[PDB]
């Protein structure tokens, strides 16, 4: 148990060591911070619109220092650095980058408060906010059903963002089994099939052929909503929506119209007519509103913020449901013989992990405005799956926050999996 000096040196040195894109971007954004006084557009996605405002943004960063480093989370294109500042005050550094490490999002915040877990309740209480409605289901998986081994409104159905990207994966898997597409068949990037991050993809140009299994890898582990779109335009709404009740959702009816990612944000956020008609309309209606809306996005990342799950654009699933895809992506993967599978769910962990313990872990992260959830697949060496889903919703947005806090209640759980999952 390293001491917090002992702790803060070894984030310091293996900040200063990281020989990899996250080490690259940490080490520069602390340059920033910490430095005397167009270098900024070359480590920042070409499309960065920030740029602008971002000379005062450091400077109102820089009004808050001194800074120390207490801790550094490199996790593959995700990145926390937590500083002190003067008087005990703590911020964390957020990094997320592109595919060739440069920075799309760059945010100096308060600290987001997360203590070491002993006990369920311990969660639940740390959890709990006022306005905001949160489930927390942890199992264990066996040959004859599942061990609960706590469980916080399970079944209550709440919007998950891209999680829903884990049935457009089984989807994607069935139609492999069935030969009716291939993992090296080429899928084309066209204007009208472009989305907003999160996600790379949509930062190609018109016309970009990429793979079948490089856009499901970057789908899954990018939660690349570009992707995402280009798998579902390929497999056709039918075939996801139809895959659905045998891919463990409870209610397909409420994934129906199953929604593209450019539809959420395009009804979510553009205009309030076509938004209002949809909450009137039956199936049939809302299928024949998102036909018409077919064409090239107007909506823009700036526009988001209002919250629209409540209408039903997103994606509803109970924890039940998010188990049985889990489940059903851990059997697709076993019988994938070529590890094509395997590779897409296992890229991405979402934090660092003692493979000593885990031998697999899948991980998806959703969220939406007013929306957070993340929910992992830990199998250990002698082959026992525990799986954990944690859900967020709120009618404001500012009651979930960047979705650290709901993270990081994940990270204490499984660092206390002997206490909590495996005991
Ligand atoms: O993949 C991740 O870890 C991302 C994410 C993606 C949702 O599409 O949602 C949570 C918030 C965040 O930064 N996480
Ligand atoms: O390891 C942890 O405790 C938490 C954390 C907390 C931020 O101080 O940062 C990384 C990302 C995450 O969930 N981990």
């Amino acid at each position: 148990v390293p001491t917090p000096a002992e702790a803060a040196l070894a984030a310091q040195t293996a900040l200063a060591a990281d020989d990899s894109p996250m080490g690259d971007a940490a080490r520069w954004a602390m340059g920033l911070l910490t430095s005397s006084g167009e270098d900024v557009a070359a480590r920042f996605i070409p499309t960065f619109a920030a740029a602008g405002n971002f000379a005062e943004t450091v400077r109102e960063w820089r009004s808050k220092g001194p800074f120390t480093v207490r801790a550094y989370h490199p996790v593959a294109h995700k990145g926390w650095v937590v500083l002190s500042a003067p008087a005990g005050v703590r911020y964390i550094l957020s990094l997320t980058l592109d595919s060739s490490g440069l920075i799309r999002i760059l945010t100096l915040k308060p600290e987001t408060v997360i203590p070491d877990m002993v006990t369920w309740n311990d969660v639940e209480e740390t959890l709990h906010t006022p306005g905001v409605q949160h489930s927390v289901y942890a199992v264990r998986l066996t040959p004859d059903g599942h061990e609960v081994l706590h469980a916080s409104a399970p079944e209550r159905p709440m919007p998950t963002g891209s999680a829903y990207k884990l049935y457009l994966m089984r989807a994607l898997v069935a139609e492999i089994e069935k030969g009716t597409v291939g993992w090296d068949e080429i899928l084309t990037l066209t204007p009208e099939l472009r989305s907003l991050p999160t996600g790379d993809m949509q930062d190609l140009p018109d016309g970009t052929r990429v793979t079948v299994r490089e856009t499901a890898h970057k789908m899954i582990a990018l939660s690349d909503n570009t992707g995402a779109d280009l798998v579902a335009d390929r497999l056709g709404r039918e075939v996801v929506e139809r895959s659905l009740a045998a891919a463990g959702h409870h209610d397909p009816s409420l994934m129906r119209p199953f929604l593209t990612s450019h539809e959420v944000f395009e009804l979510g956020w553009g205009d309030p007519e076509r938004r209002a008609e949809w909450v009137r309309q039956d199936e049939a209606g809302r299928r024949e509103l998102l036909e018409k809306m077919a064409g090239v996005m107007t909506v823009r990342g700036s526009d988001l913020g209002a919250t629209v799950h409540q209408l039903g654009i997103d994606w509803h699933m109970d924890a039940f449901d998010v188990v049985r895809v889990l489940e059903g992506l851990l059997q697709d993967s076993g019988r994938d013989t070529s590890g094509t599978v395997e590779e897409i769910l296992t890229a991405y962990p979402g934090l660092l992990i003692d493979e000593e313990r885990w031998r697999r872990v899948y991980f998806k992260a959703g969220s939406s405005p007013g929306v957070m959830m993340f929910c992992w697949l830990l199998q250990d060496h002698a082959g026992i799956s525990y799986v954990l889903v944690l859900r967020q919703s709120a009618d404001e947005q500012r009651l979930i926050g960047d979705g650290l806090f709901l993270r990081g209640i994940g990270a204490k759980i499984i660092e206390a999996e002997a206490k909590l999952l495996s005991s």
